[PDB]
């Protein structure tokens, strides 16, 4: 289908109100949807001779709701483009950004029993997921997503002022591989419009596609396990945390049985009823049932309090497509996230079991993800996902509905955050024992002096040592700033 331009026509409402966080509504002249990379070349020549500051929507789940900022005139929604294919020229796979996780994750399987080792929502797109390092259950036994990225379809702009489609490959002698390096976890709305990206292992030989990238497991066993918050004390609660850090610094980052599981500890507050566990691995490696009790009989040892355990295998396709991540109705978010080096302190943990226990008004919770593995193999300076050496990974949010209690909720989620890294001004500043924040959780409250960050930059926070390089490939393919938001990537 020919390019569509939506400006106050029928379509306007669904479009500006797609948008994952209902804090959020944009309010552009218009939305151009989009079916070909060329189409993509004519909306953002539109909106330039508009002037129209553009912004991309593939997915929608931007945390931060930058596509629907106030400021942006043009919204260009790639949604229907999510196209999934293998081209045994090129030796790669084909994947459109408006694809969803759940898509690509059902198309690749099906085809040739393979995946890539991204992120877990299946309404999650892989637009402005895949490019800022989206990790997921996988992530362990393969890496990042990134690194299984080979090649980039992009439109950039010109000096000149000209859109124009390029292709970015990892091929040592490609003149643009420092934009396919941008793209290996750069984040989202800086270096121009991604209209196809392409996977290969880098160890992969020959020209079987069902061996060019990794295989899906066997099947996924799952074991969840809760604590409830009556039977719960401050103290059991630390032994709990205090475990589940020292587990986490001593078994990951290799090829072992524990690189093939994924675990998300949700620390819920006390309105929720409970603490969760959530963990799994690929139930077809040997002695798989072992591994998890052995690890949860790690996790509780200095416990006062046993939990309960669901068990359950299923179907590794099965297993990865269930939308158990119904918003239902508070589709309001605030969150923050933190790459640790080593576990928690015992006064961070205190500061944890505090705010969670207490009752707040707000909805909070603090989620732990097992990490490490296979992404600590790759030098920091390989791509522009700089954290490889952390343990573990956290994401602290508050949900709720009305806009009424925005004040209250924003309230609880910046205390915590600003509480347990409080020993250097309420950020994770990496050091030895962390390695800063994720892009694709971005903070403005990280831009905010009136709050935290004692001394270090926004871009120190996510990028660390690599953003330098960034900036300079920022300047190369978007001289003009065609592309931009609140935690954008700035020219030297
Ligand atoms: C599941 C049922 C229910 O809990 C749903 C809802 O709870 C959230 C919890 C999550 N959140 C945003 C952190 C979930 O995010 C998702 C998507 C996210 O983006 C998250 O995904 C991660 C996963 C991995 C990542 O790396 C990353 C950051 O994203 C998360 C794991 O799940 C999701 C949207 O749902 C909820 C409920 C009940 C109440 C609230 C809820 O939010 C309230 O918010 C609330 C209140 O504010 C005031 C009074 C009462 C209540 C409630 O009773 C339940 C329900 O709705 O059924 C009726
Ligand atoms: C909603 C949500 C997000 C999740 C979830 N789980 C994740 C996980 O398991 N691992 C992760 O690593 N991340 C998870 N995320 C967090 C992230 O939001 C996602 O990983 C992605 O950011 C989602 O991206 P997308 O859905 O596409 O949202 P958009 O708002 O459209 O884009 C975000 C960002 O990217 C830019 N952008 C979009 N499209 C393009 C193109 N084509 N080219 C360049 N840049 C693009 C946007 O402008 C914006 O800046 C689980 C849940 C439920």
């Amino acid at each position: 289908a020919l390019v569509k331009v939506d400006r106050v026509d029928r379509r306007y409402q669904d479009l500006v109100t797609r948008g994952f966080n209902g804090r959020f509504r944009g309010r552009p002249d218009v939305v151009y949807v989009v079916h070909t990379a060329d189409q993509v070349v004519d909306a953002v020549n539109q909106a330039m001779a508009a002037g129209q500051r553009i912004a991309v929507r593939s997915g929608g789940h931007c945390f931060e709701g930058f596509v629907d900022d106030p400021a942006v005139r043009a919204v260009i929604d790639m949604s229907q483009m999510r196209q999934v294919f293998y081209d045994s020229g090129k030796r790669a796979f084909a994947v459109e950004p408006g694809a969803t996780l759940g898509e690509t994750y059902r198309a690749l399987y099906l085809d040739w029993g393979v995946t890539i080792p991204a992120g877990v929502c299946p309404q999650v797109g892989v637009g402005g997921h895949v490019l800022g390092g989206g990790y997921g259950p996988l992530s362990r036994r393969d890496g990042v997503v990134a690194d299984h990225l080979y090649a980039v379809e992009v439109v950039v702009v010109d000096a000149s002022g000209r859109a124009r489609k390029v292709v970015a490959t990892s091929a040592a002698d490609d003149p643009n591989r420092e934009l396919w390096w941008a793209h290996t976890g750069g984040g989202g709305g800086n270096f121009g419009i991604v209209t196809r990206y392409w996977f290969r292992t880098p160890g992969a030989t020959g020209t079987d596609p069902s061996q060019l990238l990794p295989k899906a497991p066997t099947s996924t066993l799952r074991h969840i396990v809760t604590w409830d918050w009556s039977a719960l004390t401050e103290e059991a609660f630390t032994r709990i945390i205090d475990n589940h850090g020292a587990w986490h610094q001593s078994n990951s980052a290799a090829g072992t049985p524990y690189a093939s599981m994924h675990s998300v500890f949700y620390l819920n507050s006390r309105a929720a009823g409970q603490i969760l566990l959530d963990i799994q691995i690929d139930g077809g490696l040997d002695g798989a049932e072992a591994l998890l009790n052995d690890f949860v009989a790690a996790v509780n040892e200095g416990t006062g309090v046993e939990p309960a355990v669901q068990r359950s295998t299923e179907p590794w396709l099965r297993a990865t497509l269930a939308n158990k991540f119904d918003t239902g109705g508070f589709d309001r978010t605030k969150s923050k996230g933190a790459y640790l080096r080593k576990p928690w302190t015992a006064a961070q943990a205190a500061t944890l079991y505090r705010h969670l226990s207490a009752d707040s008004q707000v909805w909070g919770e603090v989620s732990l993800y097992s990490y490490g593995g296979k992404v600590n193999s790759v030098p920091e300076t390989a791509t522009a996902t700089a954290q490889r050496d952390s343990i573990i990974k956290v994401w602290m949010s508050a949900t709720w509905m009305d806009p009424a209690h925005d004040d209250a909720n924003l309230a609880w989620i910046r205390e915590i955050y600003r509480e347990i890294f409080a020993t250097t001004g309420g950020v994770p500043v990496p050091d030895d024992r962390t390695e800063g924040t994720f892009i694709n959780y971005p903070d403005v409250d990280l831009v905010d002096e009136r709050w935290n960050t004692s001394g270090v930059p926004w871009y120190t926070l996510y990028y660390k040592g690599n953003y330098p390089r960034l900036q300079k490939v920022k300047a190369r393919w978007d001289p003009r700033d065609v592309f931009r938001h609140a935690l954008s990537v700035r020219p030297p």
